[PDB]
């Protein structure tokens, strides 16, 4: 059948061979038949999806059984036999939960080399499937191992230096794709969808499964599951959330520091500092702002062309058109 | 008499011989008396909180003199006999207010072991004993020191990464408790409690002398002297105020961006976007009103509800 | 003339001999004559605003013709002349709109080097002449170079680290000014003014051509332009508008709480409540504290001496004098 992806990745384990990650540096969204039929006999694959562990000479059977068809795939396995690490040609046949780490990590590759867009790929399980690990210099080191490795770089006078301690790593550590600045990647998942003209400010942050059509500007939190649409500002420390999935839409205006809980239509403004959730009553207004009725944030829910803010002489949420 | 604590450490001095940090592998506390006697003689201690540099050649002889008492210790102190980098051995008789730079490193350092926990130990005057240290890739350098050291690197087409100029490092760069996530590791200081089924996001920040008793989802920021009970949430980009002792009791749930100036009790309730302090005034209620009191007179109080009306932009409490 | 600047820097360049960035150990702020007089014949210099490459031949004839006139330029320049890579020597006839990349990375080290103030020195159009990089561990990288550098870490076991993708370089790791505290060097641009005294914690921010004077806690967000007067402080989490219309600034001794935030300049000894966010048309309570009249916050703008605050019976900003 058709695979929904294949990739061949290149990894670190736990002493005891168990996967901590895996780099995949040009994964395949709908790969050909003429790239699969090449390696297919090569990984021992039938059908499914598979995290086919392969080895060094493989590798050089394979950048040969690729020779004419896709140059890159074969320049890519010609570099992965010279490779100090262990490699994992994974194989998808469905958009199906995934059923290892290693295909965990060729999903995220895939919303992050914006080969998929946030919700087009199946994260249900995704959790239990990626190790807890101590991101750090030398790369993916396993918590149980870790003090080991901290104390000989002191005795060295050195530094082992952790800069993370999570189930997921930084997205730039495997991938920038192109248009894009994010001033402190410390604040964007893997998993992200950073999309053309997207610039993420140093309060910015986005989560797995998340991100922006671009260009945008972010300087606020994109929760997973979260889309924001192109021409969008997200001010300085505002939040999103993350039961209903929070989007914005395009053209939209965040103040810092302001909460949405709702679905902010096309060309959605939010005052600075003003906290918006489903349950919240507004003062809403007609093209003067003369009181029309109050209503729940809920049912304004999706609206193009509003502006919510906060009276200021008597703190009642208002909502202009 | 039976000691506070002690630590065999390795640490990193300026030109000048002056400890910029120290890094303690295995801390004990309350170390036995056996330990203690077989490490004395070749330490020269006698008395009192003191903070003893020594030599490769006496962490062999204390390796060999911890065989048979603590097979941990003589291991690290095998390995310590190898270092690079200057030796200290800190023992404390007792919890007081530090009188060393590597007393005051190991006194973090039992906060982040979770050997003891925060308002447990004297960190009186800890400030002064902590030098403003450049924090880089290579390791702690001292200020005086580090222009040179960047121009260097350069000429060789390397880069002297500078990732914090601060007197605290962070914690993680000396020790990850078991079963803890934290996002962001620049966010969380060496003198956290970072209690096991806590993960600390992104936003979510951790002084020295605070933390959280586990599990936990950080999201905000835990000032030094603050501490969070088991279950407790803090979403994204809350704060908590760091006069009277803030702590936040079990099961509560803080709203993001929101702010605590007191005491929550368990099971309390905070909305999101909203701050309150000790001075604030809120409508209490039953939602039939009771009385308006400040929220100072509330603190302590489980099972509250805290809120801002949308209307009115009353603050209230159910 | 009397050049506005000069400095001797050494820099990176991608494959196309193009400027990533440009390090100056030793950056002057108006030079004298007779180091201009001893530099001018060798590097080439007539007058303008130039951006020179030199050679590690011409260092040493550069060390050598300042012997005498100024030892310490003399001292950096027979360090360079031993250099990896590409030497560079910026003249500056006048303060214009930066006209190279090592010009624009010149007027950025003069306001962190503490040289000149935000607003002392011209920085138009220096977008466009900084351009987007990928900021790792083995410095400055050309992001249509990164990806094979990534691989090739994977590949011998290591990490190539990409800490930051963006136009601007973190301060410290071209200078820390003396008498200095910077929590996390993330959140401090270089361009960044950061006076002694200061302390910017994990949440502080301070963006290229702002800062402080010193001393003062900083664990909120100073956005570019913004200037924030001696003793004054600004609480975990507040916000300053930036104008990327009128110019804010923080006065002397202010006081501004978590979480709040200034859309106006704030005078001397000003104070602002934690959690509450102030623009230029927001209308305020003004107070004696009996009521006055109902303006609106920007004829304030500039007045010492106030208190801002939200009266929490009735939502209303006020301000008590
Ligand atoms: N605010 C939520 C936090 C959810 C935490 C995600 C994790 O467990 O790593 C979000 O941004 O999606
Ligand atoms: N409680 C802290 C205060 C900031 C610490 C400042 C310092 O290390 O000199 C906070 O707001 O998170
Ligand atoms: N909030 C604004 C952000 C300005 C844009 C940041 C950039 O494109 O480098 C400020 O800090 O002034």
């Amino acid at each position: 059948q058709s695979l929904f992806s294949l990739a061949f990745g290149v990894g670190t384990q736990n002493r005891q061979e168990a996967w901590l990650e895996v780099f995949y540096a040009l994964p395949l969204l709908k790969p050909s038949s003429e790239i699969v039929a090449a390696v297919a006999p090569i990984l021992g694959y039938a059908a499914g999806n598979q995290a086919l562990t392969f080895t060094s000479q493989q590798a050089y059977q394979l950048a040969d059984a690729l020779k004419g068809i896709d140059a890159a795939q074969s320049a890519l396995l010609s570099r992965l036999a010279e490779s100090q690490k262990p490699l994992v040609a994974t194989l998808l046949a469905e958009d199906a939960a995934p059923s290892s780490t290693a295909e965990a990590y060729l999903k995220l590759h895939l919303l992050s080399h914006r080969l998929v867009k946030p919700h087009a790929v199946n994260l249900s399980g995704i959790f239990p499937l990626l190790p807890n690990v101590a991101w750090t210099n030398i790369g993916a080191v396993d918590l149980a191992e870790l003090a080991e490795l901290q104390l000989e770089a002191r005795l060295k006078g050195k530094l082992l230096e952790v800069f993370s301690v999570d189930k997921f790593p930084k997205m730039t550590d495997y991938v920038v794709p192109a248009g894009v600045r994010i001033a402190d990647t410390a604040r964007v998942r893997l998993g992200a969808y950073i999309g053309e003209g997207t610039t993420v400010m140093h309060e910015g942050f986005v989560n797995f499964n998340a991100g922006t059509e671009g260009p945008g500007m972010i300087e606020g939190r994109v929760s997973a599951g979260v889309f924001v649409g192109k021409g969008s500002d997200l001010g300085g420390g505002c939040s999103t959330m993350g039961n209903i999935v929070i989007s914005v839409g395009e053209g939209c205006l965040i103040g810092a520091n302001a909460g949405i809980g709702i679905p902010l239509g096309d060309r959605n403004i939010v005052e600075a500092g003003l906290y918006i959730t489903a349950g919240t009553k507004v003062a809403l207004l007609d093209e003067q702002n003369a009181l029309v009725k109050v209503v729940k944030a809920r049912d304004l829910a999706g609206q193009p062309d509003l502006l919510f803010r906060r009276n200021s002489q008597n703190g009642a949420v208002e909502c202009k058109t």
